[PDB]
C-alpha cells in the first residue's frame, strides 16, 4: 500500500496543477511543510490534504478566483477539479482524516505544491529500483 500506483496519480495531477496558473496560485496555505518534524508519513499526508481540502472549499467561489475571460473561468474549475482529485488520492493514502495543522507560517497555493511534488517524487525513487 506504501508504494502503491497511487503515488504517481498523485504526481500526475501535481505536474499538471504546477503547469497551470491562476489568479489565486498565490492565495495563501497553511505550511506544514515548516514543521521541524514531519510526522509519520500517513499523517503529512492527511495535513497536506487537509489544508488543500480548507482552500478549494474556501476558494472555489471566491470572486477572486472565478474569473473575467473564458479562459480564465476554465482554468479556475480547471484548478479546482485538480485540487479535488489530488486531494482524493492523499485522503486514501493518509488513511486517516483527524489530522492537527498547527504551522503558523503561510505558503503560497503554488509553492506548497512545488514542495509537495518534490515530496512525493522521492516516495517515488524511494520505492523504485
Amino acid at each position: 500500500h506504501k508504494c502503491d500506483i497511487t503515488l504517481q496519480a498523485i504526481i500526475k495531477t501535481l505536474n499538471s496543477l504546477t503547469e497551470q496558473k491562476t489568479l489565486c496560485t498565490e492565495l495563501t496555505v497553511t505550511d506544514i511543510f515548516a514543521a521541524s518534524k514531519n510526522t509519520t508519513e500517513k499523517e503529512t499526508f492527511c495535513r497536506a490534504a487537509t489544508v488543500l481540502r480548507q482552500f478549494y472549499s474556501h476558494h472555489e467561489k471566491d470572486t477572486r478566483c472565478l474569473g473575467a475571460t473564458a479562459q480564465q473561468f476554465h482554468r479556475h474549475k480547471q484548478l479546482i477539479r485538480f485540487l479535488k482529485r489530488l486531494d482524493r488520492n492523499l485522503w486514501g493514502l493518509a488513511g486517516l482524516n483527524s489530522c492537527p495543522v498547527k504551522e503558523a507560517n503561510q505558503s503560497t497555493l503554488e509553492n506548497f505544491l512545488e514542495r509537495l511534488k518534490t515530496i512525493m517524487r522521492e516516495k517515488y525513487s524511494k520505492c523504485s529500483s
